[PDB]
């Protein structure tokens, strides 16, 4: 690492996702490739995300990534804004398609038809889907490994219900799992809320969402989103049953959808970054602990060395830690060390020949950077512990560093004031489309857009207060944004 | 329940399986196809054991993209162009039309070998050893199949590069026997391993692995899954080369195999073991392997029926059986029946009134609609006995089935005779690729290479001529009709 997160925040995250063998780059667009190191993040997630939602009883499926034309088209499903991040397939070889087939941005258009036919009865509600599925949108802001990616991977759940009462608890529910994965998991604070008339999905009843804060850009970014459409969809799509006790009503379902992408694992970057690499949470590290030996004596002393890393591995194991031992030849410790602390995992254990004498080893943490002579007997507890404190300190500093960074602001004045610190602020706000346009273009004179009405704000709106706009209805957090 | 059947209508029966048993959806584009989460849990147990057993092997899961650039893609035949009516090609987003048009992966050799080519440039580099799960696109021209030959297919496609050919050469044997674990022992289905002829063989690798199965009610042969053996076939062409440890200013190319297996996998299982009654479920990779469904209907009564369900129901949990109570009061036990019998739950566990005073109930095989009557106590032990049963008995039939179809015939003219009778026959094979032409000629409903077997019927009698009558034999060679 070369450029340093603080002044050059664009060659930092570059450099890291880069050296820490996560991302390689490739020579279509906005597009990247994800090496396992990075990869077995987002199966970490996708393995926690998918046990939960199991819990709430929804199945896992796949869906046809290609949408007809006439069914992309055939209802007012997305407003027709989004029409240009949409990539067609026109041909097959040379051979010219007789109708153009679009790539999957979001499968309403896709599922929407099928539970419609598979909708005949109140029998057959509840629905619950879930697909894990790759997703392209052409996107025309500014791409950047996997906060914005013209490809990327996602989960999507689409749910179909009798009544309004049992989508709403899903919403909230859904949001809930996502602030886990994020606060639990990566070790990220976020603010959950409910999106503004501008901000949120046009089709829906409301949108509620999670935002995070990446203080090196003063910048918020959507950490996931979960919307109830109420019945919007299924009267379009007629998704209709008619309940025998109530003869002459059609009945449309309550429909909701959620979605959360490796958007994820950047957050994660940026977020516990430092200026020597990634930094893995330990709830999410693919490796938790690298075994390394060091003072390199007798071949046979060599390979009781080694005997005494495999040793701490298969301990390590045995107490459901994962632990990798690097007993390559070609490179020396010092390598090592630099190679897993640019990885970013949490905890490397040094083992020397004095110390196997000694029936001790060494620790040091990635976070504080803290070394440790630990008794050789005590590994399993002190490794264990030591995982859980870098977990709580780096959700710890993130926390703090959020508290610091999120303030209230009543006046314009101050909120373009505070804004340019390079923090996010909650304000009065008179909820209109126009007034949120207005602040954004005011706010550059990098404009400002709305972030989320957060359901617990910092301070209760002190009634007839007036937005900074027409009278204020609810204080909303407001920054610039990915 | 179901209406067509297997032995005069196949196609409709097909149609009416995957359906009925909840498992495709039909789509509105040609060759594609809905997974429900019927069809789509049974992907995930192939998933979860191959996924495990290769990382056994070292192997690393990861997702390269889905778009592969014009000039990657024509960089080098990598196919012949042959397979170019196959690529679909994105050609604009929105209204504006693309500098370059960008293709859809049938598979990732072009977008991963750039990459190996920038990780290696060391002997310490290698091995790498890759995989993704992801989907696929090929605009096939047969006529297209649920989960047989679909225009988009789940797979996975692992690509691993050597220093060697001894540690490549090891692999694909591997992998192969792998993938046949995945159709014998957690499909039940017979597969022969056995590698490709010249024309059949992969134009890209030196050769090809492959496991066949056999679906009797179409009188064809499918290829279940794939390992190549690239040798040197795509370093060369993406310059994957790293420095020879002994001489100086020297490289050397890497040793690279790929292999892939996909969905097709579940469509196998239906035609091998699907009956008149729809699905039938292999208890391996069958996400409900028992179903409790009450019978017999005061409100005192049923107060205690259920409670014995759900009491049959947590002890079967706490042997880790797969179980399912549909204690569902909106359905009368004859659709629950006809229900999982169509989806193909292995057993069916049946309490009534009758028995649940009797301390008994009753367990119905799906395989051979076996009706056995259990004592409670027996619960736990007598259901596992017959869950692992029914998986042998599909596989032992599926097994003699294989042994009644495939036989040895040494002219063209018993290879026709037997060909005709809707089996597939080793034959003594030249191996030239005219000879394998006039083969699908004369048999012309053509017959096709499937592969050579590592372990044939009989050994070839020294000095046996081919077929044809040109050329000796060289190797005994498994013909058919195939998909
Ligand atoms: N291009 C992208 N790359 C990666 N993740 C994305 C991308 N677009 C959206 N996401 C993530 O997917 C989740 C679901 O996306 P959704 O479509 O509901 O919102 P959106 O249109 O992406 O919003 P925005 O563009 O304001 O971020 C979002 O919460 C976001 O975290
Ligand atoms: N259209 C398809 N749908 C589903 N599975 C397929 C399809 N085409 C190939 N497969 C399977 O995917 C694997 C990938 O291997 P490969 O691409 O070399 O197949 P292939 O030689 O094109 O197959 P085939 O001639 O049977 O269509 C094969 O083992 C095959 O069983
Ligand atoms: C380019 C585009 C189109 Br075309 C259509 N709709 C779009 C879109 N970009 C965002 N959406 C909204 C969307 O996807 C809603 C939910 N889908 C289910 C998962 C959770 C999502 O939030
Ligand atoms: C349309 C097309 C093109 Br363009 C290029 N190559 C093709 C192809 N159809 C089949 N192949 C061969 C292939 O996929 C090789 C292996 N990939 C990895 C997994 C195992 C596979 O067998
Ligand atoms: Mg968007
Ligand atoms: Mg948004
Ligand atoms: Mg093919
Ligand atoms: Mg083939
Ligand atoms: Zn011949």
């Amino acid at each position: 690492l070369e450029a340093k997160k603080e002044e050059n925040l664009a060659d930092w995250y570059s450099q890291v996702i880069t050296k820490s063998e996560m991302i390689e780059y490739h020579d279509i667009s906005g597009c990247y490739i994800l090496r396992p190191w990075a990869y077995a993040i987002w199966e970490a997630i996708k393995d926690f995300f998918d046990a939960e939602i199991k819990k709430l009883g929804v199945e896992n499926c796949y869906f046809p990534m290609f949408v007809s034309q006439s069914a992309l088209e055939k209802e007012k499903t997305h407003v027709a804004d989004f029409a240009p991040e949409v990539a067609w397939v026109t041909r097959s070889g040379k051979t010219e398609l007789a109708e153009p087939i679009a790539i999957r941005p979001t499968s309403e258009t896709v599922m929407y038809p099928a539970y419609a036919k598979w909708v005949q009865s109140h029998r057959d509600l509840p629905i619950k889907l879930n697909q894990w599925c790759n997703v392209v949108r052409w996107e025309f802001k500014h791409p950047q490994p996997f906060l914005r990616t013209r490809e990327f991977l996602w989960q999507e759940g689409h749910s179909a219900f009798a009544t309004m009462e049992e989508a709403a608890e899903e919403v909230l529910q859904i949001l809930d799992l996502y602030a886990q994965v994020y606060e639990e998991l990566l070790a990220i604070p976020v603010v959950k809320g409910r999106k503004t008339e501008k901000e949120k999905f046009a089709g829906g009843d409301y949108t509620t969402t999670i935002e995070a804060f990446i203080s090196a850009s003063g910048r918020a970014i959507q950490g996931g989103t979960s919307h109830h459409l109420g019945q919007n969809f299924s009267k379009m799509f007629e998704i209709v049953f008619e309940d025998p006790k109530i003869p002459g009503e059609k009945q449309f379902a309550y429909q909701n959808s959620w979605g959360l992408t490796t958007r994820t694992i950047g957050v994660m970057t940026m977020v516990h970054g430092d200026n020597m690499g990634l930094v893995l949470p330990p709830r999410v590290a693919c490796v938790q602990v690298v075994i390394i030996p060091c003072g390199i004596l007798s071949e046979e002393d060599k390979e009781a060395l080694i005997a005494k890393c495999n040793d701490y591995r298969r301990r390590l194991l045995s107490v459901n830690i994962r632990v990798r031992a690097d007993l390559r030849d070609n490179y020396s410790p010092g390598w090592k060390f630099n190679h897993w602390e640019l990885k970013g995992v949490p905890i490397r254990l040094e083992v020397g020949p004095r110390d196997m004498k000694s029936c001790q080893f060494v620790a040091v943490r990635r976070d504080t950077g803290e070394k440790l002579t630990v008794a050789e007997n005590e590994a399993e507890t002190k490794l264990q512990a030591i995982l859980e404190d870098i977990q709580v300190t780096l959700f710890t500093r993130a926390s703090e560093d959020l508290k610091t960074h999120m303030v209230v602001a009543n006046t314009m004045e101050d909120f373009q004031k505070i804004l340019d610190s390079g923090k996010i602020v909650q304000i009065p706000f008179c909820g209109e489309i126009d007034c949120e346009d207005w602040i954004k273009k005011t706010t550059a004179r990098m404009g400002a857009k709305s972030l989320c009405i957060p359901f617990k704000p910092l301070c209760e709106l002190q009634p007839g207060a007036k937005c900074v706009c027409n009278p204020a209805k609810y204080y909303t957090l407001f920054g610039r944004s990915y």
